[PDB]
């Protein structure tokens, strides 16, 4: 074989060379010393950047080294010459924002890159119109749960000018209250958030699953604080199909997913807010989200509730309530009629994008810790393929809260 | 330089300083992580100063007489012959070190509770036998099971190895069908085939226990049936569901890796089969319900009436979890040692904070500790890692054939 990676799949046996990887122009934290994949966390600068961008635009139109071509790339360069910056067309942020998703290691939804609508907000001059386009974004992709994945993307960060950013890390998210014994009343995950709506002038509400308002700042101003009007805010109460019970539990969870505290990268240019959304993966919200000890935690709640054995590990109480609660937001969801993946049939369909990318690009960044469910993981097709993880721009890349 | 390592669950943080002593690189770079992937004199004598140094560190005796003078006779017998040999109490560090050192083991915290038999005096594949044989009596103990490595001759640059050619001592046949479907565990034709090719009758059944195909030096290997009494194995039932017993299901007591490569010093144990004891979702979920082996997933959710029309009925989920409740009822029943992946993790946390103190780090291999079901629902889910190898080290070796 060839001088790139080999992958192999240990349930069919199949192997392939991953060449992609010879395209990533960035590092990531893993040395030959030692591995860390598991973290969590990780002038001519710009001008080369935006070159390999270009090159990569007219790839993919199949006008590579054409005049149109060459022309553009002079431009971008006597942009930058005379300004520091420059600025994308149209098409070209289209083409960038879907390659961003198509690139990133840690999404399992990626069969349906191509299908993503792309709203320009690049003319955004302030806080109170950052919040149109985000109602307007809210209202195109939730389309009363028929759901349809999107991005707004607002002005790109400018040199010593000051960032547009949306506070919050979803443009749905349910409020953390910290109680005075010290434990909390909704989402754990939300306490500082939630602290910092109130400072600025919030009246918080005393639910498990009260909707945050969005603190969104325009350059150089603080942020203002945006009440969702309720209706536009699709949520889905949860009931489960033979445990007559479980209604009466009053848990609940959004439709819509929409991840807004990430900066999206393109061609050197740095979008510190774009908020992007698609639709849930079952075991985010019935796995992580309720059953997480540092989330809603609702594991021996439910179990109790089943008459399981909760004194001790071996009865495999954690793992049959989780079940149920996972069973729980698929049941719900559907009789909702909002869309919904579970595990099962979004791993499928990740091993087909993954045979896809081969053909197309000769590989595909994936991080396996991630693409793994956290229920069930051998049980999926994904466990058994092997994955190689690097970074291809256009990107999103986590960024540091503003505050 | 030194890596962060968060608990997610927790927010608490330590470094790992341990990595520095890393002398092996592993299938990473800065350009892709590879994470995933499932697989002269003056270099033997800095192994094996470095490893009598780990030694005298370990029975607080650096720079003794007894240190000096040891570090004496590697160089000399290194000087002379271009090896050297250990010391049955070095073996006896050595075997204990490389389980510890093993980033893929979620059992670690009995890593100083190890019986380690000396078989360095063997010279044929029938005496091999014998000791393997030993091994299978003491570590099995009537089902309450005690951790156990036996040592065989290491390698020389002369000849061929001592070699177990089978990859566990207990194994279940897999025989190919006229339909090209398999019988018995489809992870064991190819071992299954040659057995029979080397004069094994076989049987017909669905848990075959193999026999031994054992290797001394430029010698073909040999053929040897397990006594069936010393192969402890459970029936499985399940404490409800009545049927269960009747799919005719089983497994046995003793995990026993037999493939393996055991480093210590620079030096290398061919054959040194391992045993401890199984967590269930080993069987329950890997063995039993993966694709590619035993995969009985959709008989018992038919069993179950599940609705197997769709995956968001979760029926593959529910399933599982019951084969895997079968499997701890039966083992604890038949009263022989197993742990449930809640408990192995909880201790292997317990492990993590254990060598933090004692090393600072521990390499741990996220992929491989975190269990095929249930992941997060586990603590070391939410538990970063950092993955280095460690010398005296386990490696895995080519199949002899
Ligand atoms: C179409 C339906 C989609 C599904 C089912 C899906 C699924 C997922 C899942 C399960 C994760 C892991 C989330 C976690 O545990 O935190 C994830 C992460 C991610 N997804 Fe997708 N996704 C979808 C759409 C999108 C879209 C439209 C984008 C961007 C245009 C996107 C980009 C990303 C990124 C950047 C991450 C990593 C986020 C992080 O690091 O926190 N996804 N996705
Ligand atoms: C005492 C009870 C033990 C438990 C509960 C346990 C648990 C486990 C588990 C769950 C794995 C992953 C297995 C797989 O999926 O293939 C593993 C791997 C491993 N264990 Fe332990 N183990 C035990 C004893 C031992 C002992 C005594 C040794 C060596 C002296 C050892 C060395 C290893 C090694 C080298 C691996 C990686 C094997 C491979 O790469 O295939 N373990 N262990
Ligand atoms: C510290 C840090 C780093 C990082 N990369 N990330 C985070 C957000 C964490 C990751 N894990 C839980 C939480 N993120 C939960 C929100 N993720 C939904 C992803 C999603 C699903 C469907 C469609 C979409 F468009 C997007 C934190
Ligand atoms: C190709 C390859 C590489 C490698 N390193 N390894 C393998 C054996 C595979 C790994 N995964 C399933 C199968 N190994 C069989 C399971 N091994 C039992 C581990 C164990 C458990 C409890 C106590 C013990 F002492 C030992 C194959
Ligand atoms: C420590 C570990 O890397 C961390 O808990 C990861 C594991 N895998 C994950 N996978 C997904 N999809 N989402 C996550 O938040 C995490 N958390
Ligand atoms: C491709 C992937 O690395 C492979 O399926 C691994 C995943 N994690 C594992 N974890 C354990 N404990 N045992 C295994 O055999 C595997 N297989
Ligand atoms: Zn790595």
């Amino acid at each position: 074989g060839p001088k790139f990676p080999r992958v192999k799949n240990w349930e069919l046996g199949s192997i392939t060379y991953d060449t992609l990887c010879a395209q990533s122009q960035q590092d990531g934290p893993c040395t030959p010393r030692r591995c860390l994949g598991s973290l969590v966390l990780p002038a001519e600068q710009l001008l080369s950047q935006a070159r390999d961008f270009i090159n990569q635009y007219y790839s993919s139109i199949k006008r590579s080294g054409s005049q149109a071509h060459e022309e553009r790339l002079q431009e971008v360069e006597a942009e930058v010459a005379s300004t520091g910056t420059y600025h994308l067309r149209e098409s070209e942020l289209v083409f960038g924002a879907k390659q961003a998703w198509r690139n990133a290691p840690r999404c399992v939804g990626r069969i349906q890159w191509g299908k993503l609508q792309v709203f320009d907000a690049r003319d955004c001059s302030s806080a109170q119109e950052m919040f149109t386009y985000i109602c307007n974004h809210i209202k195109y992709a939730t389309n009363r749960g028929n759901l349809r994945s999107a991005i707004t993307v607002f002005p790109q960060r400018a040199p010593g000018r000051g960032d547009f950013r949306i506070w919050n890390s979803q443009l749905v998210r349910y409020a953390g209250y910290r109680q005075q014994d010290g434990s909390v009343r909704g989402d754990p995950a939300n306490v500082e958030i939630t602290e910092l709506c109130i400072q600025h002038g919030w009246t918080p509400g005393n639910g498990r699953f009260d909707v945050l308002p969005l603190l969104l700042q325009a350059p150089d101003e603080a942020p203002e604080l945006f009440v969702l009007p309720p209706e536009l805010v699709l949520e889905v109460p949860l009931e489960h199909p033979t445990l007559e019970w479980f209604a009466a539990l009053g848990l609940r969870w959004y439709a819509l997913p929409a991840v807004s505290n990430m900066l999206l990268e393109i061609g050197g240019l740095e979008f510190s807010a774009a908020p992007f959304s698609g639709w849930y993966m079952s075991t985010e919200i019935g796995t992580r989200n309720l059953c997480d000890p540092h989330r809603y935690n609702i594991l021996e709640d439910v179990a109790v509730c089943m008459d399981l054995d909760t004194r001790t590990t071996s009865s495999l109480w954690k793992d049959k309530a989780a079940v149920e609660i996972n069973l729980a937001v698929l049941h719900s969801f559907q009789l909702a009629k909002v869309t919904i993946v579970d595990h099962h049939a979004a791993t499928v369909s990740f091993m087909k994008h993954l045979d896809n990318e081969q053909k197309a690009r000769g590989g595909c960044p994936a991080d396996w810790a991630w693409i793994v469910p956290p229920i069930s993981g051998s049980l999926t097709p994904v466990f058994h393929q092997e994955m190689v993880n690097y970074i291809l721009s256009p990107a999103f890349r986590y960024q540091p809260d503003p505050w």
